[PDB]
């Protein structure tokens, strides 16, 4: 009773030492209730198997940005592209100062495998990228709604092409973070890709 | 006989791929390999010691195709090293697509290897990839604009970077969901757009 709002984020926080040690392929369910200090039947209670912790430190990303994004994909909102600048540093800042943020991406990036014995974890992925896509393009109706964009952008093809220069720029950084100040230079970066979603004419339809 | 040697290293690497591609690499070990194969058992370690190694041997056979217009682009005497530059990113999307041996290693390299302490040389591989990688884009960048083809106050490192960045995402997505991104369709959008950032934004001058 009450046992385990508080179990719930222990096992969280075993499930990503597990997995940022051992990589996500070869813990098991048991590995993490080790680790937790609890039984494989106290996870059970909150996940039913272990793709689905998986996703709660995947979904667990989203929290803090939440508002900006939000904001961003919003009529309303008096300045999208601004609110998407902000977002953007407020990702990259995250990545750079909380060691959660950034161990959670390198589980995500670096050791998550996608095998056919638990197609789900590629699954769950998938519909992350969709969700996040439709999002982007909205932000950048907005701003082209709101003379921030050039007035002819093709949006999906802005919205894929900004996911992927931030997604890779992410990965790089966790290969090699002393090439990429991402701190030190976080508005270069953030406007770099900016840059790209107004200035370059391929993105016009 | 060298020739039948050099016959079972090529059904090895066969075999590695096939075997990551289903399994991952992480739970798939040189044993495995052999019985995919239907090799001898030394042989596998003759040729191959590790998994590291194997793992090393797939991720280099993907620049293979790419020698040509890649020494080109970052010679300091061709002159058209962004022409070139751009033609290779056309070469390395349309192979993509087309080549499923190359669409598998790099569905390998980016969706079926983790990097664990456990090992550490399939991360370290990784980064001396991705910096070699680097270098290559940086002079080929240095080229293009000692030749007035991009802005020049250009940034040539963070352009690098940018870039790579761009292309490795761009990959990644389409590896995730294909049906997202004509890249066959609309190669020349891509390569264009990633360009187009290198010549257009000022964040990456000075
Ligand atoms: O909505 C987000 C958050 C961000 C992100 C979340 C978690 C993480 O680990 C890394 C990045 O990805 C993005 C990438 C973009 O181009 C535009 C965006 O609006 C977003
Ligand atoms: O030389 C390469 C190899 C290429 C590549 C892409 C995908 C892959 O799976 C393997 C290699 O990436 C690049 C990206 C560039 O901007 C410039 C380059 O010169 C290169």
């Amino acid at each position: 009773k009450e046992e385990a709002q508080e179990t719930r984020a222990q096992i969280i926080e075993a499930a990503e030492r597990a997995f940022y040690k051992r990589g996500v392929a070869r813990t098991t369910l048991a590995d993490i209730a080790e680790l937790a200090g609890v039984t494989r039947g106290a996870i059970y209670w909150h996940f039913n198997n272990k793709a689905e912790l998986v996703q709660a430190l995947l979904d667990s990303l989203h929290e803090t940005h939440d508002h900006l994004a939000r904001a961003s994909e919003s009529e309303d909102e008096v300045d999208p592209l601004g609110c998407m600048r902000k977002l953007l540093l407020q990702v990259f800042n995250e990545l750079v100062l909380d060691a959660r943020t950034r161990r959670i991406n390198e589980i995500l990036h670096h050791k998550c495998e996608f095998t056919d014995d638990m197609c789900e974890i590629r699954q769950q992925r998938q519909s992350a990228v969709l969700d996040c896509h439709k999002g982007i393009t909205l932000a950048l109706a907005n701003a082209v709604r709101r003379g921030q964009l050039p007035g002819e952008l093709d949006a999906e093809r802005a919205a894929v092409a900004m996911f992927a220069y931030v997604d890779g720029l992410i990965r790089r950084w966790l290969l090699l973070p002393d090439s990429v100040d991402l701190l030190g230079d976080v508005e270069k970066w953030v406007d770099t890709g900016l840059d790209m979603l107004r200035l370059s004419p391929a993105l016009r339809k």
